[PDB]
């Protein structure tokens, strides 16, 4: 068939939707996780990519945050997997931890990072305040949460994201309305 809603990825240098590739700035860049054996204890700081250290986050009394060190993370740089446990529960939503995952018409999942030897890296990073200090975006790409980077961060900045569109709410309620096809150029 036609790719489904999360098939889409985003150019952020374009402003627009794509494919594959983006025909001028190519295929986004997947960071891979380190490699842990799910159930670990200490499995969510383990995972933790090179380059990146978690730690008191810079936002006053919201705990840890993950902060880039190593050097320039560039535009379309893609996080994730979110890792954690799937669950239908509406329990799961609002612990802290959770991201809705689309599964259809206004259908969903969670899938619920609280468990640090289930989930990966991603459950330390906060919660961007607001447009200005935000440099990651939450969405989903097949049936998973991704993070990706709408700044340059440089070294010595915190990750800090939020979402819109392509994320939950809206995309459940827009779903198989082929929107995105709209917005290629
Ligand atoms: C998987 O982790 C999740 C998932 C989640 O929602 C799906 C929310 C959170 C989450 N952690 O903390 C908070 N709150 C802190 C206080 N508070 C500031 C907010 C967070 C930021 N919000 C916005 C709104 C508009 N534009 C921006 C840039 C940010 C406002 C509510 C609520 N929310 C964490
Ligand atoms: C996914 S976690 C982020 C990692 C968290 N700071 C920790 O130490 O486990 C989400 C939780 O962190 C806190 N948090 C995240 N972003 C925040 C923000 N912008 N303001 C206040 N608290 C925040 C909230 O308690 C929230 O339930
Ligand atoms: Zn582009």
């Amino acid at each position: 068939s036609e790719p489904q809603d999360d098939d889409y990825l985003y150019c952020e240098m374009c402003q627009n939707f794509f494919i594959d590739s983006c025909a001028a700035h190519g295929p986004p860049t997947f960071v891979k996780d380190s490699a842990v054996d799910k159930g670990h204890p200490n499995r969510s700081a383990l995972s933790l990519p090179p380059g990146l250290r978690i730690g008191p986050s810079g936002i006053p009394q919201a705990g840890l945050g993950v902060w880039n060190e190593a050097s320039d993370l560039p535009l379309g740089l893609h996080f994730g997997p979110y890792e954690g446990r799937i669950t239908e529960d509406e329990e799961a939503a609002n612990n802290g931890y959770s991201w809705l995952i689309t599964k259809g018409r206004n259908c969903y999942e969670y899938v619920d990072g609280k468990d640090k030897s289930w989930a990966n890296w991603m459950r330390y990073v906060n919660c961007a305040r607001d447009d200005e200090e935000q440099n990651l975006v939450a969405f989903q790409y097949h049936r998973q949460i991704f993070y990706r980077t709408c700044r340059v961060i440089r070294p010595g900045c915190e990750l800090l994201v939020w979402y819109g569109d392509e994320y939950g709410q809206e995309l459940g309620i827009k779903w198989g309305s082929k929107w995105k096809k709209e917005l290629m150029a």
